[PDB]
């Protein structure tokens, strides 16, 4: 019926920065060799998608954004061996080619086939599968899930349990796994430790979930929006602090609260100043700080290297350190076995056609994750 | 003979920055409770001592510097239980009180009793044991080894093997242990890995020794003084590069040489620019960079946090991460069992009276470690 043919469908096209998405018809080419065309079922609104709109995260425009999603395979290109039509799948904003030095390394996950370091906004072959008004449109992170259909390279898609609820497990494609893995895999939070989490959105709440799963004794949530505190406590925060409530810098406050610095801190906002504050608030001799938030494009932070010389460890990670294709199906299986919850992250549900309202909810501070249904 | 009495002896006093040391008579008070008075036998010239002269490292003046040394206990104050008169000892620029949260933590070593974070230049009790021309003189790092006799707090001294050669093992008090541990304990260099070591002085050569002991396959030494390359290769470097020989930034050179970035890099100079270069040259997804060098006082570096977000780990350490009082005697025992060599680090041996000549040798690029003998 549609296999081998161009599909005309609706997508949310971003023609320029700082403008609403345009819901309009696009043409989606059939998949070439080692490509997969997916009928989207649900997609979450991640702050990184908003960073594309705001220019915080630079990728070529015009673009179909979206990268946190789940759908059903409509057709596969020649040579595809890991998914078949009808399979439930999660696209992966970080691929897993399985062949590069990073994929072969026991710890690495930032596969060298990624489209983040030097963005092209294309498929792996350097071309686009999307046309709109006769104009080629860029892809985003090899995923482009703000469309009723997308085409992704095989290395950027994972087959998941056929019974998965796609309107929930789409969060495993980005925000949940990123936050959870940042705590359990990247930081390796220890039982009885004290953690500080800067930023209590969908990703920060998932960091809290991971800290609690790791057995932290104290988990201090930090946010300038106190409306975020109730949910943070529900998922495991033992206390929350708003930096605006204090006359001293919050790194001082947190050092005093933790009797000399926290064991693990996480920056899950995307500001240069909070990256330095989060590093400073961990204990100077043995603390660990993990950057999760995305900094504004091309901007440098300033910091005193004595913060590191005393013994601190500072690291960052994409996607919680998880090797994407290996990890996503296992994380879905864990979700199906009730080993973590996703409902606390989902505050709003909207049809895809209301994407702009979903972004308004995020920008106003009212939502954690809005899930869009196609 | 001298016990309980003020000792008049020779010391090298630094009265002000950017001046030669003044070799003259000082008075060394007897040890108070939990203090140890030590007759010096040998002391090394570490770049950190020169940093005091140059103003790179700020500590109260006038001062008796020196912190890498070995000697023999002359007398002990009330309550001392860990050393006795006649014992061979190494003073510890980082103490090990055994009671603070850092000393109790399995990884931490930067004991909260240190005199580095907020330098006072005193004994633990806030007073000085040194007088010169009737003026009180400050201590340095709780050690002050540029003197025929010094007084140190018990938590800043380790008893070592009575058969130890003090003119060699003084290096275990700072330089050697710092570099070796930075590789084996802080970075945890792995078998078959590629390492880059910036700075080929006494500490950087000790990093190379540690990388080789850990089984690194490639160890790239980096120094602007090509005269340092021969000794670096003798102790394990597989190749050396001088940034001044290249038109491109050395981080780009090292990334190309390592086919995409090194596994472990070490900054063992003390420059902001080389700290950022060393971080950048490690592989972006799984590389680890360790700051060992001391930055100039109060200066901040500038860096792009995307270097960390992709997956790099950045850390620093004092004294190679070793808990000082536990580790120094074991490292001496290891040296006595031929587990590592110290002779490659020692290029000059001079009488203490030639301290200024020893510093000239360091500043001119002509020495690795000069050992001063009393
Ligand atoms: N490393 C990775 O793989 C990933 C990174 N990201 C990044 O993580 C960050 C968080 O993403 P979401 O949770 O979706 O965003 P979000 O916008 O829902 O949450 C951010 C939170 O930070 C708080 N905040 C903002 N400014 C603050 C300040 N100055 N001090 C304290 N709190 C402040 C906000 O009130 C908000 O609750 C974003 O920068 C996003 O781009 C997201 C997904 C994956
Ligand atoms: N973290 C810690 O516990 C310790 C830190 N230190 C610090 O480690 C550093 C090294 O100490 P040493 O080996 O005694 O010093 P050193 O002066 O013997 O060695 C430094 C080396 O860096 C090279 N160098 C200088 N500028 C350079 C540049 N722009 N690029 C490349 N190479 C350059 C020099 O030619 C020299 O060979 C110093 O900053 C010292 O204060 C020393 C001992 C303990
Ligand atoms: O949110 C998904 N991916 C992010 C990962 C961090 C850099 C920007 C893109
Ligand atoms: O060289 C010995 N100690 C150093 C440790 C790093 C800060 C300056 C002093
Ligand atoms: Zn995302
Ligand atoms: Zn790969
Ligand atoms: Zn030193
Ligand atoms: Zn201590």
């Amino acid at each position: 019926s549609t296999a081998g043919k161009v599909i005309k469908c609706k997508a949310a096209v971003l023609w320029e920065e700082k403008k609403p998405f345009s819901i309009e018809e696009v043409e989606v080419a059939p998949p070439k060799a080692h490509e997969v065309r997916i009928k989207m079922v649900a997609t979450g609104i991640c702050r990184s998608d908003d960073h594309v709109v705001s220019g915080t995260l630079v990728t070529p425009l015009p673009v179909i954004a979206g990268h946190e999603a789940a759908g059903i395979v409509e057709s596969i290109g020649e040579g595809v061996t890991t998914v078949r039509p009808g399979d439930k799948v999660i696209p992966l904003g970080t691929p897993q080619c399985g062949k590069c030095r990073v994929c072969k390394h026991p710890e690495g996950n930032f596969c060298l086939k990624n489209d983040l370091s030097m963005p092209r906004g294309t498929m792996q072959d350097g071309t686009s599968r999307f046309t709109c008004r006769g104009k080629p449109i860029h892809h985003f992170l090899g995923t482009s899930t703000f469309s009723q259909y997308t085409v992704v390279d095989e290395i950027s898609v994972a087959k998941i349990d056929a019974a998965s609820p796609l309107e929930k497990v789409c969060l495993i494609g980005c925000g949940f796994s990123t936050g959870y893995g940042s705590a359990v895999k990247v930081a390796k939070v220890t039982q009885g430790s004290t953690c500080a989490v800067f930023g209590l959105g969908g990703v920060g709440l998932s960091v809290i979930m991971g800290c609690k799963a790791a057995g932290a004794a104290r988990i201090i949530g930090v946010d300038i929006n106190k409306d975020k505190f109730a949910k943070a406590k529900e998922v495991g925060a033992t206390e929350c602090v708003n930096p605006q409530d204090y006359k001293k810098p919050i790194q001082e406050v947190l050092t005093e609260m933790s009797n000399g610095g926290v064991d693990f801190s996480f920056e899950v906002i995307g500001r240069l100043d909070t990256m330095v504050t989060a590093l400073s608030c961990c204990q100077e001799a043995y603390g660990v700080s993990v950057i999760v938030g995305v900094p504004p494009d091309s901007q440098n932070l300033s910091m005193n290297p004595m913060l590191l010389l005393s013994g601190r460890t500072w690291k960052g990670a994409i996607f919680g350190g998880f090797k994407s294709k290996d990890s996503v199906p296992k994380l879905v299986a864990d979700f199906m076995a009730k080993k973590f919850a996703l409902d606390p992250l989902i505050t709003h549900v909207l049809p895809f056609e209301k994407i702009n309202e979903g972004f308004d909810l995020l920008r106003s501070g009212e939502s954690i994750r809005t899930i869009l249904t196609f």
